[PDB]
């Protein structure tokens, strides 16, 4: 009976229990954003209360990690659920990525559940090859989380740029390799691996960062379902070839033809006849473009490790951190963004949720969201 | 940085309202309120309880319940609840615990007396006032563990002896002591009268703070000035302490309240007018300084004996005596040192023996609301 008080503090100092400091004020403030309408305020319980707590929460407000902490220098992403800056914290001065999303576009689109797992694997993957999410806040109207900013871009942007030579793909496929494996060994499963997740830090290395599927890299397992970690070895296959080929292995004009090669992998899966690629690169690439039950991937990294394909002279998989990457980004300033397509910033104001009449409780799906590294 | 510990700090203070208790309160409150049929068909309410099922069920359980302690006996009884002799299940320590009623004091729009009571035993951190260990709730009631005071209350006191005035000097010192110690916490008790004066296994005086009218509980011992601040008639200090104490001692030393009436109106009327509505009986076998100091209390506020401070109040000649003295009071033999058969004897408590529930609420209500910061734990 005196353990009972170290049991309940444990879970309050925890950063992944649903009951640490931070979780319990987001409840506190989650209440008092969804009580605090006139019409509810004719109710004594609720006026009474918020009258109560206006001094502490309004003090708990400018305490907390806020919006306003952060001066937006550019804006580096776009999205349907809102957006990805470049911010300044105002006080260090330290330059990060933050993602923004629209709680009134999550709502209104009973969509407000797929960040959770963007917010954990960033928050405690603890990766060299994992981009790191230093903090997770929350006002009445957005989430936000506060990222490394990741300089180098993207492999899209690569891919367009360069003509990749295998010494190049065989570098950024372990680097994928090693992402992937951690992401997996914290139980999840990053469903859509593509180039646009895979960002490169100020030294060229990469980092997968995880968002959202396309029609290109989806696994023929999931055509036929309309999973495993397989489906994500599925697309490092379809990322190795698009490096090394210059085109994805089963493209097609129309959605429908694409389709109907990703099913006919056996037959469809071809490598040009003016293509150099080396025997062991066709080899894993053919690993991984094959049916779920022969899988390259099944089994785990280990096997995925020891493919011929990494066997090199320039690093091993302890030291492929520390060798220099293929394409390292020269960078003017801590906000230079060459390698993203500068967008502007939408200053015009935005619908939030209809005014409520009675407790709906439109800030409940986002208790627990706030995290502090 | 300083904003990180700053709110650290706020959350393991026990005196903040953001503190860990306050906001599991929130939780635990949250869950409660929602928790219905009608309400479920919100999808966000439906959600969030399932997610926060498991949790709940686990911090109910680790955190302090009624189920931690056994009932002895019933020891005290009001509009609101019910005092009990516990016993803590595990330690097998003896207890006093007051349990309010949340469906009576939503009912009766009376949810927000318990806070100073709360605070006043929660932080005094003196000889002089009753401490509360621990305040928890659940969904029916709010829990107050005190220190049992096995000696009971002034009123028992009085009823079993004529009070000589060596025992009303000890006595009206003693609630000097112990509304100075109030006083200087920034608080006014308002409600003393002989029933928050409780005695100890040694038979000396500390302060509950409760009352016992619809706002102002019994008027006997109510200043003129608290009795107008109803309906908006001025205000009144910390020396509305001070006029009660006057009623106190003339009780002791006369058998009755100084304005007693039949009726409240009665009562009311005689208080205000004090001046001349204050007697002695004919039979006065009462000292000319005990007579004087009655009559330096029970004046008005501008001119009364608390004003100026209680130094004045201690330099009084009615306190000068051999027995004690002022810094020695609680280390001497108090009148009455109560003989206890054992750990549960409440020989000096009277003997005591539908609990209703809220309705079904179609939307949120919040009942739970008024209670949210309630808990309290002391170790
Ligand atoms: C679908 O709606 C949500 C939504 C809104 C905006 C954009 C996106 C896609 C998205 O997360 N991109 C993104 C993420 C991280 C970074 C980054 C981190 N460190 N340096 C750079 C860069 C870009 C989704
Ligand atoms: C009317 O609403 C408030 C209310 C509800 C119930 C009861 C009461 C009266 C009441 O608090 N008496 C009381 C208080 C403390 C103790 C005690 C402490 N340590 N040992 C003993 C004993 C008795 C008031
Ligand atoms: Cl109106
Ligand atoms: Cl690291
Ligand atoms: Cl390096």
């Amino acid at each position: 009976f005196e353990t009972r008080f170290e049991k309940m503090d444990n879970l309050l100092r925890d950063p992944k229990s649903e009951v640490n400091s931070d979780c319990l004020l987001d409840g506190l403030d989650a209440l008092v954003y969804d009580l605090d309408f006139p019409a509810l305020r004719k109710n004594k319980n609720i006026d009474n209360f918020l009258s109560r707590y206006k001094d502490t929460i309004n003090k708990i407000r400018d305490l907390r990690m806020k919006a306003e902490d952060y001066e937006v220098v550019k804006v580096i992403g776009r999205g349907a659920f809102g957006e990805v800056q470049l911010v300044r914290h105002k006080s260090t001065r330290k330059v990060y990525a933050m993602k923004l999303l629209s709680k009134f576009e999550m709502i209104k689109r009973s969509d407000s559940a797929f960040f959770w797992e963007e917010r954990d694997i960033m928050a405690f993957a603890n990766s060299p090859w994992v981009v790191q999410l230093f903090y997770a806040f929350q006002d009445d109207r957005y989430l936000y989380m506060v990222m490394e900013y990741m300089p180098g871009g993207d492999l899209v942007n690569l891919m367009s740029n360069y003509d990749v030579p295998e010494k190049w793909a065989r570098f950024y496929t372990a680097e994928v390799v090693l992402a992937l494996d951690a992401i997996h060994s914290m139980g999840f499963i990053h469903r859509d691996v593509k180039p646009d997740n895979m960002l490169l830090d100020k030294s060229g290395h990469l980092k997968l960062a995880d968002f959202g599927g396309t029609p290109d890299y989806i696994s023929p397992e999931v055509l036929k379902s309309q999973y495993g970690r397989e489906c994500d070895w599925w697309s490092v296959g379809v990322f190795l070839y698009e490096m090394l080929v210059g085109d994805t292995p089963f493209y097609a004009d129309s959605l429908v033809g694409t389709y109907s090669k990703i099913m006919n992998h056996k037959n469809s899966l071809t490598f040009p006849d003016d293509n150099d690629i080396s025997k062991e690169a066709k080899n894993l690439i053919c690993a991984f473009l094959t049916d779920r039950e022969v899988r390259l991937g099944r089994n785990g990294v280990e096997e995925i490790k020891r493919h011929l394909f990494f066997k090199n002279d320039q690093w091993a998989w302890e030291t492929l951190r520390d060798t220099v990457a293929p394409v390292v980004p020269d960078l003017s300033s801590d906000i230079d963004t060459s390698n993203f397509d500068d967008l502007e910033e939408d200053k015009g104001e935005e619908e939030t949720f209809p005014i409520p009449k009675a407790f709906v409780g439109n800030q409940l799906p986002f208790v627990g969201f706030t995290y502090y590294s």
